């Protein structure tokens, strides 16, 4: 899929808003993802402990990771569809040794819709949410493209 200049640009102008608080949003993120789809918690071993969202929230390395995390997607989302380098890296470990199922990875792109949605509404209309869905749609091709490559995923 190819996003125009416009779509990319929505999703560029809504991305500026989460960099002024990567930390908060990346908590955000990952505990809607961890309380709406709670299996995907199992996948990770350092967290898997973790009973309540009062726990998750006051988890140091939680948050560390979700700063993590988003910086590699934004690094992605800034590329405009040119990501091969930067989804290289991050194909292979989670494929091979984190196994994160596609299926994980649209849970997640549904938490970052919704957080967005919740945080920014003045700059997540229908269209903006349109293209941000698309940039991830794609990001989630080129993924499972790679997976197949390497040998995971069907
Ligand atoms: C927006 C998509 C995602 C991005 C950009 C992302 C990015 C990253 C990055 C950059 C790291 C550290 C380096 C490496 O191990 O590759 C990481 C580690 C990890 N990721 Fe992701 N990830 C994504 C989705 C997920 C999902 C959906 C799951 C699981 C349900 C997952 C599970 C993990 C685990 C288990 C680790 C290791 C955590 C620790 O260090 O122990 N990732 N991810």
């Amino acid at each position: 899929m190819v996003l125009s200049e416009g779509e990319w640009q929505l999703v560029l102008h809504v991305w500026a808003k989460v960099e002024a608080d990567v930390a908060g949003h990346g908590q955000d993120i990952l505990i809607r993802l961890f309380k709406s789809h709670p299996e995907t918690l199992e996948k990770f071993d350092r967290f898997k402990h973790l009973k309540t969202e009062a726990e998750m929230k006051a988890s140091e390395d939680l948050k560390k990771h979700g700063v993590t995390a988003l910086t590699a997607l934004g690094a992605i989302l800034k590329k405009k569809g040119h990501h091969e380098a930067e989804l290289k890296p991050l194909a292979q470990s989670h494929a091979t040794k984190h196994k994160i199922p596609i299926k994980y990875l649209e849970f997640i792109s549904e938490a970052i819709i919704h957080v967005l949605h919740s945080r920014h509404p003045g700059n997540f209309g229908a269209d903006a949410q349109g293209a941000m869905n698309k940039a991830l749609e794609l990001f989630r091709k080129d993924i499972a493209a790679k997976y197949k490559e390497l040998g995971y995923q069907g």
